[PDB]
């Protein structure tokens, strides 16, 4: 391991971002109940 905060970039940001994008659409964290 590296030093602290943020390991190894093996694409973490792009994978992120992407995990991010996908879970907002996805589960759709709206202020409302209809869900």
């Amino acid at each position: 391991r590296r030093k602290p905060l943020f390991y190894t970039i093996n694409l973490i940001i792009p994978c992120v971002l992407i995990t991010s994008l996908a879970i907002l659409v996805f589960y759709l964290p709206s202020d409302c109940g209809e869900k």
